[PDB]
């Protein structure tokens, strides 16, 4: 069984790397996370000093 | 690092209260919690005495 | 077995309210309606004297 | 024919005043308004002291 | 307040069988299990020696 | 000309199962079936002692 | 209230004409028909002599 | 850079025609219309004398 | 078995004249063309000397 | 890379058949299937002496 | 209030950068650029002596 | 007339490269390769030794 979590990472370089960001904390704290799947894409302009590129993340891990 | 949880929020009075039971629900268990988007909205009927309205949210909360 | 019908209500008040006005019709001709799921909102603003909200919802109800 | 503008209007009340919140802007600024259709339902709780109902609308307005 | 969790179940049987997979697990680990929604289907046909039936759902359970 | 209707079947033993009470009962009433379409898929879980499968369909019939 | 059927109305000659097939029904059967919504358009070519045009609307009319 | 606008065209023909409608009324006020995208279909019949076909589109054209 | 190819039809006079163009292409090469879906429909404008209709669909046909 | 094909399979038995009656025939002339995606499910009724199962699905295969 | 322009920026080197032609450009001409959120990507092959990266982005800016 | 393939490409490096990788491929084995949209994005975690970023398009390749 699989099971996913709905993660949002943030980078202020690129998509793909807001996308490891979310991953990297999924495996910080999950055993045996499998894949991810993006499902949003944004930036951040107001509420920062530079752009922040977010990248939303459904990450799938095996229970047990 | 954001992460949402799905949830299901129901009042007697509106969408808008049901939004908030929902969210009350995340603030009581979850630290830091930043924003809610709506998902789906219903009303349940049959299984009531009073028709109760939904709202189901994604509750997003800043990891750390 | 259950079956939906596809109604729209309207309100001066507000969109909880205009559901209601569709799940009010519906139980005015139809046994055993059980929920009803939101579908749209929307708002009439130049064919009207006072903006009217209006809810769109399925409406399920137990045949026999 | 018809244009639409894309806006989020906000209320600490309600998902219905957010929606008339954008409306009345629209109306402020435009001729000849005349529906709104609702696209997206959200909730502000961090960058604010009270939760803040937003809506979002495409506001459609009768060009000439 | 109902919360959902997004899980996949397996089966080298059929789609039901795999969505009672996933149901099973959540049952065993949560309270109050009401309800599940298919979010998706799916078939494993190269990484297994047979062909592997997934479905996945949002299954929803009472919180308290 | 075409007309479809909107219906839930219901089954203690699967998926499909669920689909063919939905399109049986639509059968009893109507003339002219021609086909339906899968339109979402459920379990019931909390409200029964027996699983229960759901599947609705769009069931279309030719009008004369 | 409004209340929508779901039609599938056919045309040997455009797409324009299969939706008016389907509104002509609706207006023989239905009083206040009020307006009509595309939902899908397809075509017809093995089962059939000429190229037949479909074009599925959800016709909308007032009830009382 | 290109931009869109949200745009309904009518026409008592066709919803061919609904389409240039709305491209005619973006080329009388805009410089560099490439390309339109349709979004929507529909048909008025309860506030018109013939029914009228809208097609709704998103006309782009290129900033600069 | 069925199979389908995503084709774009194109016209200067229709959306449905651009369908036929993309099934007219697809019974040039294939046998047994039964149906065609509608995916997409859009608008040349800046490319070309005058419009050009676009269609895109599902273009299904039987295997052996 | 992995390439996709979107087949409809067909069974007299169930959702799960129709999809294994795809997957089979892309294993007949495709090397290196992988997976299966499910994107539709429906049951043809009138044109049938017993009522089929459709299973429409995205079936991956890796180039080379 | 917060307004939306639908805005396609274009990069030769990738879909982040792409993204960023679009906002820098609101930001050109815009006064309280907040977000983006992105809605669509593609890349041009044919029309280009080098493929160009499209990213399509709602540009969210605050009124007044 | 236009076609499109469904393809997903891989890199180890970011989503840009991943979408590059699968037009390399259409482009070995097509005429005519004129556009790609963007469908869906995801990162292979468990089956490999390095995250491995995929994104899958349509390729667009114009017939004759
Ligand atoms: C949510 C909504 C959407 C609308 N869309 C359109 C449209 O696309 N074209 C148009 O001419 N008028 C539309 N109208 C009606 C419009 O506001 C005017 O009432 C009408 O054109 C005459 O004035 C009343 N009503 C509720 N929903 C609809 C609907 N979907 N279509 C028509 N009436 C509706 C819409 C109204 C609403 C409330
Ligand atoms: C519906 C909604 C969605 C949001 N999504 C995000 C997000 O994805 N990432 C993020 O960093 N912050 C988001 N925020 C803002 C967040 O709540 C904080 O205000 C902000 O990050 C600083 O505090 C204000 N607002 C309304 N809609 C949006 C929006 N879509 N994006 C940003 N601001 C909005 C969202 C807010 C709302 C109300
Ligand atoms: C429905 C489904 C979709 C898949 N999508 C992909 C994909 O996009 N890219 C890819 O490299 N492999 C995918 N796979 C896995 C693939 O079949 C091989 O198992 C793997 O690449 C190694 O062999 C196991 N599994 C179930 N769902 C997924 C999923 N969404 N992603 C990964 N594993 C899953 C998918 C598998 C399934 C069952
Ligand atoms: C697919 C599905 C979705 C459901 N969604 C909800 C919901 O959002 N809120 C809720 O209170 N209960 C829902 N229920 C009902 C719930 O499981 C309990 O039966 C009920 O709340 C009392 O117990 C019976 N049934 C089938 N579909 C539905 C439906 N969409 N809504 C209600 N009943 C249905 C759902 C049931 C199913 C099978
Ligand atoms: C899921 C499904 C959808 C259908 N939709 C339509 C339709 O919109 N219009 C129509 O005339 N007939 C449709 N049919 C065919 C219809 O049932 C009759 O077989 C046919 O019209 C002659 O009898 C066989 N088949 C499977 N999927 C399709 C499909 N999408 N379109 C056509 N055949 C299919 C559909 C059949 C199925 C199984
Ligand atoms: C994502 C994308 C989609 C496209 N879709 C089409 C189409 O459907 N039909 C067509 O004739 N050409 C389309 N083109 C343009 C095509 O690639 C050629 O540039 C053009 O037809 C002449 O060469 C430039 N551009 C960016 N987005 C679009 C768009 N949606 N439509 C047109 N130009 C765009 C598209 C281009 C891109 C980048
Ligand atoms: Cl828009
Ligand atoms: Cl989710
Ligand atoms: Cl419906
Ligand atoms: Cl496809
Ligand atoms: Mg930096
Ligand atoms: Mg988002
Ligand atoms: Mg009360
Ligand atoms: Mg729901
Ligand atoms: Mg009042
Ligand atoms: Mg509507
Ligand atoms: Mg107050
Ligand atoms: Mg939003
Ligand atoms: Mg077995
Ligand atoms: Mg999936
Ligand atoms: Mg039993
Ligand atoms: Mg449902
Ligand atoms: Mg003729
Ligand atoms: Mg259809
Ligand atoms: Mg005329
Ligand atoms: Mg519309
Ligand atoms: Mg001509
Ligand atoms: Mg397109
Ligand atoms: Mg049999
Ligand atoms: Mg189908
Ligand atoms: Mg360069
Ligand atoms: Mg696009
Ligand atoms: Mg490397
Ligand atoms: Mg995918
Ligand atoms: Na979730
Ligand atoms: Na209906
Ligand atoms: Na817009
Ligand atoms: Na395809």
């Amino acid at each position: 069984v699989f099971k996913k979590v709905l993660l949002t990472g943030t980078s202020e370089e690129s998509f793909t790397a807001a996308a490891d960001d979310a991953i990297d904390r999924a495996e910080d704290t999950l055993d045996n996370v499998v894949w991810a799947e993006v499902v949003d894409q944004g930036v951040e302009i107001g509420a920062v000093e530079e752009r922040t590129y977010q990248t939303e993340v459904q990450v799938a891990f095996e229970l047990d």
